[PDB]
């Protein structure tokens, strides 16, 4: 799935326009990326956290809920 | 940050309620977490890439810009 495909299925499930997905989904990426260039963690609940980590690299840990939807 | 201060955030910037955020936040979430169980790869340009490896695991692989950006 790339990030059209995203905006399209979401959209359709949402009952949202198109246009709105992406700029909420655009917005969401942009918030996450300043906060991770600023050194700020991103903990969503049910699904996992960003960080930034030793240079400096963006990182992904999946949280529980999501550990075992795929395990 | 954690998922309410980034619902409030993406709303704020977007110029959208926080109601239409969560939804569509929720559901970009939903859909990526379904993508995942079914072994797919959700590629977003520009951003990163979410997939399952090997028991199986859910695994983020930063972008170019977003590795820069950090770094």
């Amino acid at each position: 799935m790339n990030k059209k495909e995203l905006i399209d299925r979401v959209a359709k499930k949402a009952g949202a326009k198109k246009k709105d997905v992406k700029l909420i989904l655009d917005t969401i990426l942009e918030t996450i990326t300043e906060a991770l260039a600023k050194g700020e963690k991103i903990q969503i609940v049910g699904f996992g956290s960003f960080e930034v980590r030793k240079r400096k690299v963006p990182k992904f840990k999946p949280g529980k809920a999501l550990k075992e939807k795929v395990k």
